[PDB]
Protein backbone atom coordinates (compact mmCIF):
# COMPACT_ATOMS: atom_id res chain seq x y z
CA UNK A 1 0.00 0.00 0.00
CA UNK A 2 0.99 3.61 -1.07
CA UNK A 3 -1.11 6.64 0.00
CA UNK A 4 0.07 9.69 -2.04
CA UNK A 5 -0.61 13.16 -0.50
CA UNK A 6 0.01 15.93 -3.11
CA UNK A 7 -1.25 18.66 -0.68
CA UNK A 8 -0.52 18.67 3.07
CA UNK A 9 -1.44 22.08 4.51
CA UNK A 10 -0.02 23.13 7.91
CA UNK A 11 -2.95 25.03 9.51
CA UNK A 12 -1.22 25.92 12.82
CA UNK A 13 2.48 25.76 13.62
CA UNK A 14 4.11 27.03 16.84
CA UNK A 15 7.89 27.13 16.88
CA UNK A 16 11.17 29.01 17.76
CA UNK A 17 12.99 27.57 14.72
CA UNK A 18 15.23 29.79 12.57
CA UNK A 19 14.66 28.22 9.17
CA UNK A 20 17.67 30.19 7.82
CA UNK A 21 19.94 29.04 10.71
CA UNK A 22 18.35 26.21 12.74
CA UNK A 23 19.84 25.13 16.06
CA UNK A 24 19.75 22.42 18.71
CA UNK A 25 16.98 23.03 21.29
CA UNK A 26 14.51 24.64 18.84
CA UNK A 27 11.04 22.98 18.87
CA UNK A 28 7.78 22.90 16.99
CA UNK A 29 4.16 21.87 17.31
CA UNK A 30 2.01 21.42 14.20
CA UNK A 31 -1.50 20.68 12.95
CA UNK A 32 -1.92 19.55 9.35
CA UNK A 33 -4.77 18.68 7.04
CA UNK A 34 -4.15 16.02 4.37
CA UNK A 35 -5.57 16.27 0.84
CA UNK A 36 -5.80 13.80 -2.08
CA UNK A 37 -5.91 14.77 -5.82
CA UNK A 38 -9.60 15.72 -5.88
CA UNK A 39 -9.10 18.09 -2.89
CA UNK A 40 -11.00 15.70 -0.57
CA UNK A 41 -9.64 15.91 2.95
CA UNK A 42 -8.42 12.34 3.72
CA UNK A 43 -7.12 13.17 7.18
CA UNK A 44 -5.33 15.34 9.72
CA UNK A 45 -2.08 15.14 11.72
CA UNK A 46 -1.01 16.45 15.10
CA UNK A 47 2.64 16.31 16.03
CA UNK A 48 5.77 17.89 17.26
CA UNK A 49 9.47 17.97 16.85
CA UNK A 50 12.66 18.98 18.57
CA UNK A 51 16.09 19.63 17.03
CA UNK A 52 18.21 17.32 19.20
CA UNK A 53 21.91 17.17 18.11
CA UNK A 54 24.50 18.13 15.50
CA UNK A 55 25.63 14.93 13.80
CA UNK A 56 29.51 14.92 13.65
CA UNK A 57 29.95 13.33 10.22
CA UNK A 58 28.24 16.08 8.15
CA UNK A 59 26.83 18.65 10.59
CA UNK A 60 23.30 17.26 10.06
CA UNK A 61 20.75 18.82 12.42
CA UNK A 62 19.03 15.73 13.66
CA UNK A 63 15.49 16.31 14.65
CA UNK A 64 12.96 14.00 16.24
CA UNK A 65 9.33 14.08 14.95
CA UNK A 66 6.29 12.42 16.55
CA UNK A 67 2.80 12.56 15.13
CA UNK A 68 -0.62 10.95 15.05
CA UNK A 69 -2.19 11.03 11.62
CA UNK A 70 -6.00 10.55 11.74
CA UNK A 71 -7.35 9.43 8.37
CA UNK A 72 -11.04 8.68 7.50
CA UNK A 73 -10.56 4.94 7.97
CA UNK A 74 -7.95 4.67 10.85
CA UNK A 75 -5.10 6.30 12.81
CA UNK A 76 -1.39 5.99 11.93
CA UNK A 77 1.32 6.86 14.45
CA UNK A 78 4.74 7.94 13.04
CA UNK A 79 8.00 8.63 14.82
CA UNK A 80 11.66 9.15 14.10
CA UNK A 81 14.64 11.12 12.87
CA UNK A 82 15.15 13.60 10.06
CA UNK A 83 17.87 16.11 9.26
CA UNK A 84 16.40 19.58 9.50
CA UNK A 85 18.85 20.67 6.73
CA UNK A 86 16.86 18.37 4.41
CA UNK A 87 13.51 19.57 5.77
CA UNK A 88 14.42 23.19 5.10
CA UNK A 89 15.98 22.81 1.60
CA UNK A 90 12.87 20.93 0.37
CA UNK A 91 14.29 17.41 0.34
CA UNK A 92 12.31 14.31 1.21
CA UNK A 93 12.43 13.01 4.81
CA UNK A 94 11.03 9.83 6.31
CA UNK A 95 10.47 7.95 9.51
CA UNK A 96 8.57 4.80 10.71
CA UNK A 97 4.77 4.58 10.60
CA UNK A 98 2.68 2.11 12.58
CA UNK A 99 -1.02 1.31 11.96
CA UNK A 100 -2.97 2.06 15.24
CA UNK A 101 -6.67 1.33 14.41
CA UNK A 102 -9.16 0.80 11.57
CA UNK A 103 -7.87 -0.41 8.22
CA UNK A 104 -4.27 0.39 9.27
CA UNK A 105 -4.26 -2.14 12.14
CA UNK A 106 -1.37 -4.58 11.52
CA UNK A 107 0.12 -2.48 8.70
CA UNK A 108 3.54 -0.86 9.40
CA UNK A 109 5.92 1.05 7.18
CA UNK A 110 6.97 4.65 6.58
CA UNK A 111 5.80 8.29 6.59
CA UNK A 112 7.51 10.53 4.04
CA UNK A 113 7.24 14.21 3.33
CA UNK A 114 8.84 17.18 1.58
CA UNK A 115 8.23 20.88 2.34
CA UNK A 116 6.80 22.92 -0.55
CA UNK A 117 6.03 26.15 1.47
CA UNK A 118 7.64 27.20 4.82
CA UNK A 119 5.18 26.87 7.72
CA UNK A 120 2.37 26.04 5.30
CA UNK A 121 2.67 23.10 2.94
CA UNK A 122 4.26 19.82 1.99
CA UNK A 123 3.75 16.79 -0.25
CA UNK A 124 3.71 13.38 1.46
CA UNK A 125 3.67 9.65 0.98
CA UNK A 126 2.67 6.90 3.40
CA UNK A 127 4.01 3.51 2.40
CA UNK A 128 2.74 0.44 4.35
CA UNK A 129 2.78 -3.45 4.32
CA UNK B 1 -0.09 -6.95 -11.82
CA UNK B 2 1.37 -4.47 -14.26
CA UNK B 3 3.09 -1.40 -12.74
CA UNK B 4 2.09 -1.85 -9.07
CA UNK B 5 2.20 1.40 -7.04
CA UNK B 6 3.47 -0.36 -3.94
CA UNK B 7 5.57 -3.48 -3.62
CA UNK B 8 6.30 -5.62 -0.56
CA UNK B 9 8.91 -8.37 -0.43
CA UNK B 10 8.69 -10.50 2.76
CA UNK B 11 11.97 -12.18 3.72
CA UNK B 12 11.26 -14.39 6.75
CA UNK B 13 14.69 -16.04 6.72
CA UNK B 14 17.82 -14.16 5.75
CA UNK B 15 20.95 -16.21 6.38
CA UNK B 16 24.27 -14.59 7.12
CA UNK B 17 26.47 -16.91 5.07
CA UNK B 18 29.72 -15.01 5.73
CA UNK B 19 30.52 -12.20 8.09
CA UNK B 20 33.93 -10.72 8.80
CA UNK B 21 33.79 -8.16 11.64
CA UNK B 22 35.71 -6.56 14.54
CA UNK B 23 32.61 -5.64 16.51
CA UNK B 24 32.33 -6.37 20.19
CA UNK B 25 28.53 -6.77 20.29
CA UNK B 26 28.58 -7.02 24.15
CA UNK B 27 30.05 -3.47 24.05
CA UNK B 28 30.40 -1.89 20.58
CA UNK B 29 32.66 0.98 19.79
CA UNK B 30 33.05 3.69 17.17
CA UNK B 31 35.36 2.65 14.32
CA UNK B 32 34.28 -1.04 14.32
CA UNK B 33 33.13 -2.59 11.02
CA UNK B 34 31.66 -5.62 9.36
CA UNK B 35 31.36 -7.20 5.92
CA UNK B 36 28.42 -9.56 5.33
CA UNK B 37 27.16 -11.74 2.51
CA UNK B 38 23.63 -12.98 2.91
CA UNK B 39 21.12 -15.25 1.25
CA UNK B 40 17.43 -14.36 1.16
CA UNK B 41 14.48 -16.83 1.43
CA UNK B 42 10.64 -16.41 0.92
CA UNK B 43 7.82 -17.95 3.02
CA UNK B 44 7.99 -21.18 0.95
CA UNK B 45 11.81 -21.60 1.63
CA UNK B 46 13.12 -20.98 -1.94
CA UNK B 47 16.10 -18.61 -2.36
CA UNK B 48 15.11 -15.25 -3.97
CA UNK B 49 18.41 -13.33 -3.84
CA UNK B 50 21.63 -12.40 -2.03
CA UNK B 51 23.01 -9.32 -0.35
CA UNK B 52 26.60 -8.12 -0.18
CA UNK B 53 27.39 -5.18 2.12
CA UNK B 54 29.11 -3.56 5.02
CA UNK B 55 28.72 -1.16 7.91
CA UNK B 56 30.72 0.96 10.24
CA UNK B 57 29.94 2.38 13.68
CA UNK B 58 30.46 6.17 13.15
CA UNK B 59 29.35 8.06 16.28
CA UNK B 60 27.86 8.13 19.74
CA UNK B 61 24.53 9.92 19.67
CA UNK B 62 24.63 12.48 22.60
CA UNK B 63 20.84 12.30 23.23
CA UNK B 64 20.85 8.63 24.50
CA UNK B 65 24.17 6.85 23.74
CA UNK B 66 22.89 5.32 20.47
CA UNK B 67 25.73 3.85 18.38
CA UNK B 68 24.82 5.26 15.02
CA UNK B 69 26.04 3.02 12.25
CA UNK B 70 26.18 3.45 8.49
CA UNK B 71 25.14 0.48 6.31
CA UNK B 72 25.44 -0.09 2.56
CA UNK B 73 24.51 -3.05 0.51
CA UNK B 74 23.59 -4.37 -2.89
CA UNK B 75 20.66 -6.73 -2.79
CA UNK B 76 20.61 -8.88 -5.93
CA UNK B 77 17.24 -10.57 -6.29
CA UNK B 78 16.44 -12.95 -9.18
CA UNK B 79 14.37 -10.21 -10.88
CA UNK B 80 16.69 -7.22 -10.15
CA UNK B 81 19.16 -5.30 -8.02
CA UNK B 82 18.15 -2.96 -5.08
CA UNK B 83 20.79 -0.73 -3.43
CA UNK B 84 20.18 0.29 0.25
CA UNK B 85 22.07 2.57 2.58
CA UNK B 86 21.80 4.73 5.61
CA UNK B 87 21.74 4.93 9.35
CA UNK B 88 20.81 2.52 12.09
CA UNK B 89 21.50 2.36 15.79
CA UNK B 90 23.67 -0.63 16.66
CA UNK B 91 22.06 -0.94 20.13
CA UNK B 92 18.88 -1.77 18.21
CA UNK B 93 20.76 -4.12 15.92
CA UNK B 94 22.22 -6.14 18.78
CA UNK B 95 19.05 -6.37 20.89
CA UNK B 96 16.99 -7.82 18.02
CA UNK B 97 14.95 -4.74 17.07
CA UNK B 98 13.84 -3.64 13.62
CA UNK B 99 16.14 -1.24 11.81
CA UNK B 100 15.79 0.28 8.38
CA UNK B 101 17.32 2.61 5.83
CA UNK B 102 16.46 3.91 2.34
CA UNK B 103 16.34 1.66 -0.72
CA UNK B 104 16.52 2.46 -4.39
CA UNK B 105 15.74 0.06 -7.28
CA UNK B 106 18.77 -0.13 -9.55
CA UNK B 107 17.62 -2.58 -12.28
CA UNK B 108 15.00 -5.12 -13.38
CA UNK B 109 11.58 -4.89 -11.78
CA UNK B 110 12.72 -2.29 -9.24
CA UNK B 111 14.11 0.37 -11.63
CA UNK B 112 12.33 3.57 -10.74
CA UNK B 113 11.05 2.35 -7.35
CA UNK B 114 12.28 3.74 -3.95
CA UNK B 115 11.51 2.92 -0.34
CA UNK B 116 13.12 1.02 2.51
CA UNK B 117 15.19 -1.94 3.55
CA UNK B 118 14.04 -3.23 6.96
CA UNK B 119 15.47 -6.00 9.05
CA UNK B 120 15.80 -7.48 12.45
CA UNK B 121 18.49 -9.86 13.76
CA UNK B 122 17.37 -13.40 14.60
CA UNK B 123 20.86 -14.83 15.42
CA UNK B 124 23.80 -12.52 15.82
CA UNK B 125 26.27 -13.51 13.05
CA UNK B 126 23.74 -16.18 11.84
CA UNK B 127 20.38 -14.93 10.56
CA UNK B 128 17.71 -12.28 10.26
CA UNK B 129 14.11 -11.42 9.34
CA UNK B 130 13.64 -8.80 6.53
CA UNK B 131 11.17 -6.69 4.50
CA UNK B 132 11.61 -4.62 1.38
CA UNK B 133 8.98 -1.95 0.88
CA UNK B 134 8.96 0.11 -2.39
CA UNK B 135 6.73 2.66 -4.24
Amino acid sequence: LLIKVPTEIVVKVVDDVDVAAPAVGQVGKFDDELYDEAGAQIGTSSGNFRIEYVRPTDGGLLTYYQEDITLSDGVIHAEGWADFNDVRTSKWVFYPATGVSGRYLGLTGFRQWRMTGVRKSAEARILLG
